[PDB]
């Protein structure tokens, strides 16, 4: 309770002094509440949503119903802002679907993200994945790049803390997926490419962290995943909204959210 009341308050003071909103949930493997902050406000996705679509493909591959080697053609009309993996594999005309998911979650490569959703039927798809691991609440509409538009008020595309943390844990901790499709996953999380200035710069260097970052118009920036502390295993989601933050101090934002994190944590000895 004291704990809890210091991590609220110091949240609020970055609200209040960044102009920012700040969604944080915690969870245990199981999806108990450890702590949250705004954590059943609505917040745009942004790319979050690119690691629970590597799930939905793992889960098709445990199923049978996909392969991980399948090779997925495509020309040009596929790339889209932000594709870097999926413009070098243009040429040699297809990745496969183990490619186009690890570019999805590493590098949040949206052509990538965009041929996986072609394949497993679209952003409906998404969405009847999330309600068949017991998230009612997160929704994809869109694909990428204008399921990041975070038009205010609009519920298209969005997710909330509590709900996403629960997610995470439930593919992470909860048997969604086969031993080795979940550590394949951990591992991409832990490797990933695009968060090293956001929340896992403010946990300590010895904690085991992989995570997702996204990044949407009108100041979204957010980060999802797991991290391992003291030997204890917690799932977390991160969502921010800072329309007058440039990006350099949204990314430090999400790493002091890291940082009040921690100490919360850290007082449960």
């Amino acid at each position: 309770a004291s704990e809890k009341l210091t991590f609220k308050t110091d949240l609020e003071k970055l609200e209040r002094e960044k102009a920012a909103q700040i969604g944080v949930a915690i969870v245990d493997p199981q999806g108990e509440i450890v702590a949250g902050h705004r954590m059943a406000q609505r917040f745009a996705m942004c790319s979050t949503f690119k690691f629970p679509l590597a799930a939905l493909v793992f889960e098709r591959i445990d199923s049978g119903t996909e392969r991980g080697d399948r090779k997925l053609s495509y020309g040009p009309d596929m790339i889209v802002e932000w594709s870097p993996a999926t413009e070098r594999f243009l040429a040699s005309g297809h990745m496969t679907v183990l490619e186009a998911a690890q570019a999805a979650v590493q590098l949040s490569d949206n052509g990538a993200t965009n041929l996986l959703l072609r394949e497993i039927g679209g952003p409906a798809a998404m969405t009847q994945y999330f309600r068949k691991i017991g998230d009612s609440v997160s929704r994809l509409d869109r694909k990428e790049p204008e399921m990041g538009d975070n038009t205010p008020g609009d519920l298209r595309d969005t997710t909330t803390p509590i709900a996403m943390a629960r997610t995470v844990a439930k593919v992470l901790y909860g048997g969604a997926l086969t031993s080795t499709s979940t550590h394949t996953i951990e591992r991409w999380l832990i490797g990933n490419q695009t968060g090293d200035a956001t929340l896992r710069a403010g946990f300590p260097k010895d904690w085991v962290v992989g995570e997702k970052t996204g990044t949407c118009a009108n100041g979204g920036r957010n980060d999802i995943g797991f991290f391992k502390a003291q030997e204890r295993d917690y799932a977390v989601a991160v969502y921010t909204t800072a329309p007058k933050l440039s990006a350099v101090e949204r990314d430090e934002l999400v790493a002091s959210v890291g940082q009040v994190i921690t100490q919360l944590i850290l007082s449960t000895d």
